[PDB]
């Protein structure tokens, strides 16, 4: 029925409109017709009748129409940098001559006409970096391509006479370059198109810090004066290049207009385009101006650009318009039955060349006619006379005019290869009308194209090695974009010699980033989108031949018909063709700009190096008006900084502190080499920032809707949670004041409006169209919702017991609400619908939600993670969210705030609102290719999980998928939360197009500092204080600056947000936080404000990081990857991952036996009786340092202590290593301490006990996904020799010894090797050998340890594994480097920060220093004292039980302190969760004259 009145409302509303065609026209057509198959498809009331198919069907023929809009007389053409103009106005002049109405525009970028020296110099700075890291990550080796390129560039020497001998050298060195191992290659591709990104982030820094608006030649100018030494030769080379390229192109424009007229052709600025400066385009043009490897081609984001502003026709000025009927006919009467003329590439090109030298009135017969036989020749010099005969004004005919409304047709180019007919679609040629859909769907794909791109480095833990097994289809792959740009730079030019078949490589077309094929694809998503409107369109999920232009008939009988085309294309085949640039037509030599960088300003280049300040070289170019004045706040600010870059935490306060002062020095300085140092350290910061990631907690927490129909959605959710991970912790949350509330509102609602079952259908449907044919129609809608709001606001207002008590009860108390809700009707009747029907309405209610929460318990009542959880039980009394429950809140968002308050509360991980999945893994993705296309994976994965979690079949997929589906576990299918990472700063984010939204809300883990959770729940309960005063209708300037002046939300107070606000309160008062948020920030989401908050402590850091998000670079609080997927289109959520293709590698879990032995009260059984068999193993193979560390974190051996181990490959120094042994020492002693005893900790104990098991749980499931993938760390069977030759020859610094039940780690720490297990500790060797026959010794040591480890009863040389990989930054890739300071800082217990300082305090009358108050234990509101307590806590000081016994089960406490803790006992009292302990604190043990020998000799001394 909904569908039915869908359908009346749309026909009424189409048939009255300003103008059918136009898109709102479209849009209604198109929804139309979606529903519309719905309903036929639909078997709601069996299948009607074959004439009503019938009907439907006719009707959905008829309703298609055309909406045929005529497009812009506008001829648009890209002006490329260097290009010859007495080729170009050529193809100007026929183009002219042909289109008599149209305007012609060549678009110049009158400030880049130096970009390319620029860009090179880039591209070797970046070559130059890459190089040295590669050759310092293979020391060993030496590689003789690096060398020959560096001699190359020494003997460059004499730069005019020998730029083009470099050249050829390179061009040769090229072939010797294409010799390297693949890893090589890799290695080589990464770090250039790493390096290239990395420069472009510089460039654009420096353009923030400059303060500019535009960027154009001499800002370029300026940037490489101060990154490299640009002497005065090269600023008048690079002018004389600018000055060359303007005259070239008024030359060109002035003989144009002065043959045809000011008027018909003209020139257009491109920085005259709004798009350039737009910030969701993030300027992709400059940074395609880098990212490009066919440089004689034009820009593809300024065809896009230029098409969506303007509109008309674009095309390349290396094309001719198609040739008439005529031209053609006479070409085949003078070829008899010679077809080859019309489809050999040569042949037609020649006469293409003829053709055009005769329309311009050149020497006709002047064609190359190169590689032709004599014959073909004479043929082509008599079919050239012919159409010389005939005269001009007649050869070439006029594309179509006519477009649909809203589409792009593309150029189709069929060549004749050897192989056969190739086909394909041409961004050459392109027809548009101002502001169509698909030019924004195409501009929007490539800008995802741009961020998928830039994800090796925006991303921390990206892939590096691949395979390269199997790669097609769409290909991003970043390696491949590298290996083209590597060939780019070194061999010359593409097309050089022979490109493939007939010179096409059509490998770089399937390899563009925005290239034919991107536009091919967004066009296909875009008319799927359409509906049932677009399958005409479609064809077997590839474009149709309705979609391009110039497409030929393909049934010929034979080849193709070359007279009647469906559409009218354009001759692409032309004589200045890619064919001559590549050999024929001088290659531009003027887009080369040598420059050696052996005089590299590394101190100015923060992305690419990490500079510590010191006060000697930093200081070395400031003016000496600053320096003696700022010079020492740097001095005594160098103590703080170099330690804060080189930590492995983040302390916030530090931070703060710095970035304040930094930010001061800013403000209050002048100069400018100065403030570009400092700006460098802000920069430096900020990636800091960055790079530092804390893990999430493996939890995931669900708040549906229980108002939606379907179920099934939430349960297969749930069940996809539990199938990835055996440990995932999964929580529904709901609240019954919520939906009450909700049922409350829906009831005044309906009142308010009576204030104003087929047969019950059929009479609304009745009454809605008689309604609808009277002046009841479009005269009340807005007023029965304005009404219905004011009337929520009044009942609201008046607060009544119905208000405040909300009527929770509804058992009896109903009756005073009928009353109610009578006086609130004005029908002044009885059982209107509220004594009868009400109460019916009621317990529809409240059975629906409960037995939805009924359903949802039972579904998973087996499972104890799935806990369902009811907020308005875990929210505290008096809160802000509580007393928006209280008081009445039903506004959308109310979740979101449910959200922000139960973090804050405690609960972390993973927040969200609708029904997320886990993401498919790699080897579900490659499971699906075996038989899919990469294309068809998104609409198969409901399919494939379904199979996966209800095991239901289905005919859609093949049985052998099936078979290979059920074979693999369902933990190795889907992505797990654990091993998630976010941004220090706290909460993340997710994200689509670029902009981040509320969708999913990703918590770092708990112990870990948030201060985005403080900021997020003062700035709502500043939020909740203008909503009350909003609501009492009592709010002005003075109050709303007083309300928020002690606040860090004061930023926003601007006198145009006062006025927003005023405005908005006197409009509508009754509105919601986020609405008020809106009107207050200006930005959309709370999501969007947090960092504004964050700014307010960081002004430097914060506005550098708001201000890179418009420079292509990921928000703060951004989500890098996906690990969920939405449940309607299987698309990530991530800001630069796609899931089909960067799928994450499956994370093999370890399994042990449930009998596993080694409880906590029995594990130091296994140390107590190996330790010293161990300690004689070691000795007796030589090892002149042994040290013991055995831990007690992990009893049993899941994960094979394998987060363990990778924590001490984090080190890579002693001192280091040490750090990091005492803190896992006092952490152990630390979890011993609580979770055996049972003795609650102090707050920061526990926080950094928290934050070790998060670590190590992630580095677990980090290290398990590591060893079992090939690509990242190659795996090697036992073998002495081969691991020592490995250390030796090779060069391996990190190993890791991987048993079916343990790991070992094996390290170069220094000269000596280090091999550590986390039980026993380590021991040091000088050479590899003794340490790897000690391993092997070590395993087999005692029948209990050896079974213990998994190898009882098997053969050793087959069961243990030997992981590495080929260079250090591997490593330091995949291990994380927030490691909380374990590795960096030593981390004191509160003891020892209580000891630390000497002050003995006054309790109970007698004094006592605050360490022995801690043991003693003393407990304010239930919590240990970490601070010594002032005078008005004293009487509040309660006193431990537990902590208390202990502490005499450990001390002796003789009696002068026995009886001050007698006194303290007495005094103070025991709190009631801990035991009373009876006094016994006494001494009188032994006798006092060791004690009198004692004092003798320490008075002695």
């Amino acid at each position: 029925a909904n569908e039915i009145i869908e359908i009346k409302r749309i026909m009424g509303e189409y048939n009255l409109l300003p103008d059918k065609n136009s898109r709102n026209g479209l849009k209604l057509l198109q929804k139309q017709a979606d529903l519309l198959k719905i309903i036929m498809e639909d078997t709601s009331v069996t299948e009607n009748t074959f004439k009503n198919i019938e009907i439907a069907i006719t009707d959905i023929k008829r309703e298609y129409y055309s909406h045929t809009v005529d497009i812009e007389k506008n001829i648009h053409a890209i002006w490329v940098a260097g290009s010859p103009p007495e080729s170009i106005s050529d193809y100007i002049k026929t183009f002219l001559k042909t289109y008599k109405e149209f305007t012609y525009y060549l678009w110049v970028d009158e400030k880049a006409f130096g970009a390319a020296k620029f860009t090179s110099v880039l591209k070797q700075i970046a070559f130059d970096l890459a190089c040295r890291t590669i050759q310092q990550n293979t020391p060993q080796k030496n590689i003789d391509f690096i060398n020959l390129y560096n001699e190359i560039r020494k003997k460059y020497n004499n730069n005019p006479s020998g730029q083009q001998e470099y050249l050829n050298k390179l061009r040769e060195l090229y072939a010797t370059y294409q010799k390297i191992s693949t890893p090589l290659k890799h290695m080589f591709n990464s770090f250039f198109l790493e390096n290239m990104i990395k420069l472009q982030d510089n460039f654009f820094n420096y353009c923030i810090v400059k303060g500019v608006t535009e960027i154009n030649d001499e800002l370029r100018i300026n940037y490489l004066k101060n990154v490299i030494k640009l002497s005065d030769d090269d600023i008048g080379n690079y002018q004389k290049t600018i000055n060359d390229n303007k005259d070239r192109v008024k030359k060109l424009i002035l003989d144009l207009q002065k043959q045809f007229g000011e008027n018909r052709i003209s020139i257009k600025d491109v920085n005259s385009l709004t798009s350039l400066s737009k910030s969701e385009n993030n300027h992709n043009y400059q940074t395609e101006m880098l990212l490009r490897w066919n440089y004689p081609a034009a820009s593809d984001l300024l065809r896009m650009y230029i098409l969506k502003e303007h509109g008309g026709i674009y095309t390349d000025t290396d094309m001719m318009p198609a040739y008439s009927k005529q031209v053609i006919f006479k070409i085949m009467m003078q070829t008899n039955g010679d077809n080859r003329f019309l489809e050999d590439l040569k042949l037609r090109r020649a006469i293409s060349d003829g053709v055009l030298r005769y329309v311009n009135n050149q020497n006709i017969d002047e064609v190359n006619y190169n590689e032709i036989s004599d014959a073909d020749k004479n043929i082509i010099k008599k079919i050239l006379t012919e159409i010389s005969k005939m005269p001009e004004d007649s050869i070439f005919t006029k594309i179509n005019t006519r477009i649909p409304r809203d589409t792009m047709p593309i150029l189709r180019r069929y060549h004749l290869w050897p192989d056969g007919w190739n086909i394909r679609g041409l961004n050459g040629f392109m027809l548009s009308h101002k502001g169509s859909e698909v030019i924004d769907a195409v501009i929007a794909g490539q800008n995802q194209a741009y961020r998928e791109l830039r994800r090796i480095r925006d991303n921390i833990h990206s892939e590096i090695y691949f395979k390269q097994t199997d790669e097609l289809s769409s290909l991003p792959d970043t390696d491949k974009i590298g290996g083209i740009l590597v060939k780019k730079y070194l061999s010359g030019s593409l097309f050089s010699k022979f490109r493939q078949d007939t010179i096409i490589p059509e490998a770089l077309s399937t390899l563009q980033i925005s290239g034919p094929d991107l536009i091919q694809r967004k066009m296909l998503q875009f008319f799927r989108s359409r509906g049932v409107l677009g399958e005409e369109f479609i064809n077997e999920r590839k474009l149709s031949d309705k979609a391009y232009i110039g497409v030929y008939k393909t049934t010929g009988t034979g080849k193709y018909d070359w007279l009647t085309p469906e559409s009218i294309g354009v001759n692409d085949v032309t004589p200045a063709d890619e064919s001559t640039w590549c050999i024929g037509k001088g290659r531009c030599v003027d887009d080369f700009l040598f420059k050696d960088v052996s005089t590299l300003k590394t101190e100015n280049l923060p992305e690419l190096f990490l500079t510590k300040i010191d006060t000697d070289t930093f200081f070395s170019q400031w003016s000496t008006k600053t320096k003696k004045d700022l010079q020492k706040k740097i001095q005594d600010l160098t103590v703080r900084y170099n330690e804060l870059i080189d930590s492995s935490t983040i302390d916030f306060k530090n931070l703060y502190e710095i970035d304040q002062m930094l930010h001061m020095i800013m403000l209050e300085m002048n100069d400018d080499i100065a403030k570009r140092s400092l700006f460098s350290l802000q920069v430096q910061i900020s990636e800091k920032i960055r790079r530092m990631t804390i893990p999430v907690d493996n939890i995931i927490n669900i708040y549906p809707d229980l108002h939606k129909k379907n179920d099934n959605d939430l349960s297969m959710s749930i069940k996809g949670f539990l199938a990835s991970n055996p440990h995932t912790k999964i929580n529904i949350l709901y609240s019954n004041k919520t939906e009450h509330n909700i049922f409350i509102k829906d009831l005044f609602s309906f009142a308010v409006m009576e204030n104003e079952s087929s047969q019950e259908a059929n009479e609304f449907l009745e009454i809605s169209t008689f309604i609808y044919e009277n002046d009841f129609l479009r005269e009340k809608i807005e007023a029965v919702k304005n009404k219905m709001n004011s009337h929520e606001l009044y009942f609201e207002k008046i607060k009544k017991e119905q208000n405040t008590w909300q009527d929770l009860s509804t058992k009896e108390q109903k009756l005073q609400l009928i009353k109610a809700l009578k006086e609130i009707s004005g029908n002044t009747e009885k059982d209107s619908h509220y004594d009868r029907l009400l109460d019916a309405f009621f317990k529809k209610h409240n059975e629906n939600i409960h037995n939805k929460i009924q359903r949802i318990k039972d579904e998973f009542k087996e499972y104890s993670r799935v806990a369902i959880h009811n907020i308005d039980k875990v929210i505290f009394k008096g809160q802000t969210l509580d007393r928006l429950y209280h008081e009445g809140y039903v506004f959308s968002d109310i979740n979101t705030l449910s959200r922000y308050t139960l973090h804050g509360l405690g609960i972390t991980g993973v927040h969200t609102e609708e029904n997320l999945l886990p993401a498919p893994s790699s080897s579900l993705i490659n499971i699906l290719k075996e038989h899919y296309n990469e294309d068809e994976i998104s609409a198969k994965l409901p399919l494939a999980y379904d199979y996966i979690l209800n095991k239901k079949e289905s005919s859609s997929i093949p049985v052998e998928i099936l078979n290979k589906l059920s074979e693999l576990p369902p933990h190795e299918l889907l992505t797990p939360v654990l091993g998630q990472s976010v941004n220090p700063l706290g909460m993340g984010y997710s994200s689509d197009n670029g902009k981040i939204t509320e969708q999913v809300i990703v918590s770092g883990a708990d112990g870990f500092d948030n201060p985005i959770s403080g900021l997020i729940y003062t700035y709502l309960e500043d939020l909740y204080n203008i909503h009350v005063r909003m609501r009492e209708g009592t709010l002005n300037s003075q109050n709303l600056r007083q309300l928020l002046e002690n606040s860090v939300s004061s930023c926003f107070l601007t006198e145009q947000s006062i006025n927003k606000l005023l405005s908005e309160a006197e409009k509508r008062p009754y509105q919601s936080l986020t609405e008020i948020h809106q009107h207050l920030t200006g930005l959309p989401t709370i999501a969007d404000a947090t960092l504004s908050l964050l700014s307010v402590g960081l002004p430097g850091t914060g506005k550098l990081l708001r201000r890179e998000q418009d420079y292509g670079r990921p928000p703060v609080t951004a989500i890098q990857d996906s690990t969920f997927v939405l449940p309607y289109n299987f698309k990530g959520i991530g800001f630069n991952d796609n899931i089909i293709s960067s799928a994450p590698v499956a994370s093999s879990l370890h399994f042990i036996a449930e009998h596993a032995k080694y409880t906590l009260l029995s594990w130091p059984e296994f140390y107590r009786h190996h330790a010293q068999r161990w300690f004689e193993m070691a000795k007796g193979y030589g090892s002149q340092n042994i040290d013991f560390h055995p831990q007690s974190l992990l009893v049993t051996q899941e994960g094979r202590c394998m987060g363990l181990a990778l924590l001490y490959l984090q080190t890579e120094d002693t001192a280091h290593y040490s750090i990091l042994q005492e803190n896992l020492m006092t952490v152990s002693a630390l979890h011993q301490t609580s979770n055996r005893d049972k003795l609650p900790l102090s707050k920061d104990d526990n926080s950094l006990m928290t934050r070790t098991y998060s670590l190590i749980e992630m580095l677990q499931y980090q290290g398990n996904k590591y060893i079992t993938n090939e690509s990242l760390l190659h795996k090697t069977a036992w073998n002495q020799e081969r691991i020592t030759l490995l250390f030796n020859e090779k060069g391996v610094k990190r190993a890791l010894i991987s048993t079916p039940n343990h790991t070992l780690v094996l390290q170069q720490l220094e000269d000596i090797y280090r091999l550590t297990d986390p039980n026993f500790g380590h021991a040091d060797f000088l050479s590899p050998i003794d340490a790897l026959k000690f391993i092997e010794a070590m395993i087999q040591l005692t029948p209990t340890l050896q079974e213990y480890y998994g190898l009882l009863n098997k053969d050793i040389n087959k069961h243990i594994q030997v992981h590495y990989a080929e260079s250090d930054m591997v490593w330091n890739k995949l291990l994380p480097e927030n490691d909380a300071g374990l590795s960096t800082r030593i981390q004191h217990t509160t003891t020892d920060r209580l000891a630390n300082l000497a002050e003995p305090v006054a309790v109970a009358g007698i004094s006592l220093p605050v360490k022995t108050l801690y043991d003693i234990g003393a407990t304010l509101d239930g919590r240990r004292i970490t601070s010594p307590p002032t005078s008005e806590q004293i009487p509040s000081l309660r006193l431990n039980g537990d902590v208390l016994n202990d502490y005499l089960s450990r001390t002796v406490l003789t009696p002068e302190q026995a009886d001050n803790i007698r006194k303290i006992l007495h005094t103070q009292g025991i709190r009631s969760g801990t035991r009373p302990i009876d006094p016994e604190m006494i001494r009188g043990t032994q006798d006092d004259l060791v004690s009198s020998q004692t004092r003798l000799q320490r008075q002695a001394t």
